[PDB]
């Protein structure tokens, strides 16, 4: 056996209690009246995923994957990267990060509090020393807010202690963050903005005499990942030009914590172990894109895919390729799974070619098509705003530690959905509370930001470019999408939204300063005779999730 994890019987436990249903305040039905579709996850459902996550894992490596990976250690061999002092890995830590058994928290890293930095100190001593000794990590049950579909159980959490996490930044920041492009170049995800990202799969479709492209999803991802992967992750950060000092750390790291370890529940009781990737280390993100981009690779050199070009985040895969005609095209994909699964990671739907761009979606998302104000046609990224709108609903009525509906904004900025009804719906809340100065978190990419609201304008002008505030003539696939959603949901539809925001965006006007240019920009798409709209940051480098990045 091979096993993803062993489980003692001991549950996974909560370390604060749980709500499962959609809390419900003055504010919610104004967005959504369809309250018992929307459902958190919690450690009810922990046993459940156990069992999705637990499995025997078998590798074949042939040719192809040792023909790639030689190629990627070239790459990685051309990178210099440095170790972090103490300080700038303390500053990298969020204010809010889960306090260390060691008697001192997040504020205290952030602060360079001496009980801390003394700790971490010996944290740091003890990889230089020790290379073999498990390093002891919790794991916990998520709770994330989804439409019923019917229910998901909790996805699972496994991270170690804060003075760790802190010594991963030190050895490892500046390579999972420099690494990745490097190695993979423009088919790296991570260093896109949406406008970006966007171009370049249009670029990308484009580019094919007759284009064929395909998403892979493969299940359950961290489970699939072997020890043999994250050996060969570690064999390429170790061609990197990097200190003594560091090559000995990312050794240590990889050994007894990335390889595998202890699970601790919240109550300080053995779970049992793990012996694949986990979710909450430093490395995920960079170890998971470089692990399915390897695999991928190969997988599509086996198929004989003709001039491929693929996308990369994590494990998250879209392939754009040149057809071979459509009978040729869905055997070459068999083969493709084929390699993946022998290379361990196995399809959670089949995949299926697909000769439509705005038919395809990766990272949840497919481009779609509007028009500026000159009317010519703009490229865009959308997605369904189903889960969108469950967790706004969510965060309406209870304060949570990332507020998804303004990451949502800023990152779906140009769609119909984030402006008629995110942008309207909480810049009316943060009115009526005076809260618009208010600094908010948000993760992108994994990375969490405090952002202040009265700033989107500046944010999305700088991501998206001008137009953003112009789209108009929406598709009538991505219109009927929003609009089936919204009858789904039970959301007022679009007609009401427009309605609601000229008020906000008279409201906004009535203030000056910031608040007037929110009125002015965000909602120029609510007023009959538009205004001139004219023009009034490492945010897209890299991929940081479950790395405890604060930025
Ligand atoms: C270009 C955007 C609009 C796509 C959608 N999108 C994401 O893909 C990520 C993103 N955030 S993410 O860094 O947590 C991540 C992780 C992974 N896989 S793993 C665990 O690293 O192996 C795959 C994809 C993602 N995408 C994100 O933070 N946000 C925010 C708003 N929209 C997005």
């Amino acid at each position: 056996h091979h096993m993803s994890y062993t489980w003692t019987g001991a549950l996974i436990t909560p370390c604060a209690a749980e709500e499962s249903k959609l809390p419900i305040n003055a504010l919610s039905n104004s967005l959504l009246r369809h309250h018992n579709m929307v459902y958190a996850t919690t450690s009810r459902s922990a046993g459940l995923r156990q069992k999705k996550v637990t499995f025997d894992r078998l590798q074949v490596l042939d040719d192809h994957y040792r023909d790639v990976l030689k190629e990627m250690k070239a790459k990685a061999s051309t990178v210099k990267a440095k170790l972090l002092s103490v300080e700038e890995a303390c500053k990298l830590t969020p204010p809010h990060s889960a306090k260390s058994k060691f008697g001192y928290g997040a504020k205290d890293v952030r602060n360079l509090s001496s009980k801390a930095v003394n700790h971490i100190h010996s944290v740091w001593k003890d990889l230089l020393e020790d290379t073999v000794t498990p390093i002891d990590t919790t794991i916990m049950a998520k709770n994330e807010v989804f439409c019923v579909q019917g229910r998901k159980p909790a996805r699972l959490i496994v991270f170690p202690d804060l003075g760790v996490r802190v010594c991963e930044k030190m050895a490892l920041y500046d390579v999972v963050s420099t690494l990745p492009q490097v190695v993979m170049g423009s088919s790296y995800g991570f260093q896109y903005s949406p406008g970006q990202r966007v171009e370049f799969l249009v670029n990308t479709w484009k580019s094919k005499k007759n284009p064929m492209g395909f998403s892979y999803d493969t299940r359950c991802f961290d489970s699939t990942v072997t020890e043999n992967d994250i050996r060969v992750e570690e064999s390429i950060y170790q061609c990197c030009d990097l200190a003594p000092e560091a090559r000995q750390a990312i050794k240590s790291l990889t050994e007894r914590l990335y390889i595998g370890g202890p699970l601790t529940n919240s109550k300080g009781q053995n779970c049992g172990y793990r012996r694949c990737r986990a979710s909450g280390v430093l490395t995920t993100s960079c170890g998971n894109t470089l692990t399915c981009y390897l695999k991928a690779s190969a997988a599509c050199r086996a198929a004989k895919l003709q001039d491929c070009t693929m996308l990369v985040n994590g494990d998250d895969l879209v392939v754009i390729c040149e057809s071979a005609g459509t009978q040729e095209d869905a055997a070459s994909l068999r083969v493709f799974t084929e390699a993946m699964t022998r290379y361990s990671a196995p399809p959670g739907d089949p995949p299926q070619p697909e000769y439509d761009l705005e038919l395809i979606t990766s990272c949840s998302s497919n481009v779609s098509v509007a028009h500026d104000a000159s009317g010519k046609r703009v490229y865009y990224l959308t997605r369904d705003p189903t889960t969108p709108l469950a967790r706004a609903a969510w965060e309406t009525a209870r304060h949570t530690p990332v507020n998804s509906w303004l990451g949502n904004i800023i990152m779906y900025a140009p769609t119909l959905w984030a402006r008629m009804i995110l942008m309207t719906h909480f810049f009316s809340i943060l009115l009526a509370q005076e809260q618009l100065e208010k600094a908010l978190d948000c993760q992108i990419y994994g990375a969490c930001y405090s952002i202040e609201p009265l700033d989107l304008p500046q944010i999305i002008e700088r991501l998206h470019g001008l137009s953003a505030f112009s789209l108009h003539s929406y598709s009538p696939g991505e219109i009927n999408r929003v609009a089936s959603c919204l009858r789904k949901l039970g959301v007022p539809p679009l007609r009401v939204w427009r309605h609601r925001a000229r008020s906000v965006r008279a409201r906004l006007l009535s203030q000056g300063g910031r608040a007037a240019t929110c009125g002015k920009y965000l909602f120029n798409w609510a007023v009959k005779t538009k205004l001139k709209l004219t023009p009034i940051s490492g945010w897209f480098v890299a991929g940081y999730s479950g790395g405890d990045i604060y930025h």
